[PDB]
């Protein structure tokens, strides 16, 4: 990973970090034992490999946030860490990789449009969806699942459209014996995200969009753990006579 | 390490440090390839152990100024980072382990006496003093050295007095291919600390002092990187015949 940043803008941002926790140490009358733990749970930290998921529930949104004053095109929200690139194509109309045991969930028919701003469809969109299964695992980050499993990049037809069949994911939780789940827990908090689908939707000369989509009525809806809930992100799925559960969710997507 | 801090008192301490991070994203629109930087840098801090330095460096200054509001006695300082415990003992007239290369630095005889607040002096008081060498390491960081090379704990007679000879210190600078040293020059900063005694001096039912002393007129003395300079630590060691230099300073304790 590589950045622009200017030598100034690098010590005017470090400056203010810095400042800010002084501050805070300052502020609170952090003492010297508490300074030990502090510094043995950053250690801790690289030591369970946690930088990519205590960064992204603490940290990623507000990085969102600035991102999303430059987009007209619908909310984004964080990637979080359990992204991987190139998951296989499917059609337009699909049904995502899953297991026999994924199979006896509910279905989720997710159905939509990518579209430009003005309203205009596109050809050539493509909709890589990632999600956890009913036991909250993501595959790739689960050794007992296929590599793919509730994971795939969909290609949406001429008119920007797709049908995706899948599953509703279980809510997400921090594990509460790494130091993530150890900071969680000495403050009393909950370790819990809301079930939560993932999109990076992308068409040809087009900026493409991170979100996450949630599910009215969940559970943890109103007390995410990574701040990156939005009113606008939340579906409201419909039950058909089939007992699947219907959905259809439009992309706006912004000029590169 | 373990602190008695409860569940209220770091979730305060939590809310206030993110916030005040998110806030400084917010503040300058840190962007998604900064984030990147960002995270990888975190990663590589622990994966090059420096953890210790950075903190000690960017960090330690506020949790002893905190420290300092509960103290009358000798003004205190940061630890830092190359602190080793039970350091062979010498008598109150001694000269600190070193090589025969350290012998030909110009000797610094160090006096004074270990008192109490209204000024009484302390029977066994123990000044540990450790510092780098002219080459700036310290021994057990550094494979070449004896492992207590200008390192010990110097037993103060009845009357709380010492005389120490031994060499001044070269500054210290943070190596700059580490993440801490990239960190500094990507900001372009100055990696250097000026010329500096640790000591920590101890006495019977007294309250031990964490503190550094520095050399007037020596480089960095005016931009120390770890902000852990203060005016009252700033020794003036005037020349003898002999060509050695004389300083005398003395420590006084709080009751424990
Ligand atoms: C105690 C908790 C610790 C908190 C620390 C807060 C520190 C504040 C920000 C530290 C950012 C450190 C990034 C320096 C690494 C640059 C060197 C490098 O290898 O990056 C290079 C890229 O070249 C660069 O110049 C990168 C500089 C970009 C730094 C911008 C990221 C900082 C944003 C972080 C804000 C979060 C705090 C709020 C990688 O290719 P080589
Ligand atoms: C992106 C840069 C990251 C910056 C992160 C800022 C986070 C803010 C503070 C995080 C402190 C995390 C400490 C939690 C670990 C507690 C669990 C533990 O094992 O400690 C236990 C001790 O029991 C405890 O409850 C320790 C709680 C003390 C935490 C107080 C230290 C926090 C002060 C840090 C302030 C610096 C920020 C300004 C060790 O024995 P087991
Ligand atoms: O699946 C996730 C797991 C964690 Cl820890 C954080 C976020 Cl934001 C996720 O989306
Ligand atoms: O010898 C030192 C080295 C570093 Cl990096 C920081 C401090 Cl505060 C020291 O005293
Ligand atoms: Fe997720
Ligand atoms: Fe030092």
């Amino acid at each position: 990973a590589t950045a622009d940043t200017s030598p100034e803008r690098l010590a005017a941002i470090a400056k203010d970090a810095l400042g800010a926790l002084n501050d805070v140490i300052l502020k609170h009358g952090v003492t010297y034992p508490e300074y030990r733990v502090f510094k043995q749970w950053l250690i801790d930290v690289g030591e369970g490999g946690e930088w990519p998921l205590f960064l992204d529930v603490f940290i990623e949104h507000s990085v969102e946030e600035v991102l999303a004053r430059s987009r007209k095109g619908t909310m984004g929200s964080i990637e979080g860490p359990y992204y991987i690139e190139n998951s296989p194509e499917l059609p337009s109309k699909c049904t995502l990789p899953m297991r026999e045991e994924d199979e006896k969930i509910t279905p989720l028919v997710f159905s939509g449009q990518v579209t430009d701003l003005d309203g205009n469809g596109l050809a050539g969109a493509k909709v890589e969806l990632w999600h956890a299964d009913n036991d909250g695992y993501y595959s790739q980050f689960a050794p007992h699942l296929p590599e793919w499993n509730l994971r795939g990049t969909i290609i949406a037809d001429e008119e920007g459209r797709y049908e995706i069949t899948t599953i509703q994911p279980a809510p997400y939780q921090i594990p509460t014996d790494g130091p993530t789940g150890q900071f969680i827990e000495a403050q009393n908090g909950h370790p819990w995200r809301p079930a939560h689908l993932h999109l990076i939707v992308s068409a040809p000369g087009k900026e493409s969009v991170t979100t996450q989509l949630y599910f009215k009525g969940g559970e943890w809806i109103d007390s995410d753990v990574a701040s990156a809930t939005k009113p606008e992100l939340i579906l409201d799925p419909k039950t058909g006579d089939d007992g699947k559960n219907y959905v259809t969710y439009n992309f706006v997507l912004d000029p590169a």
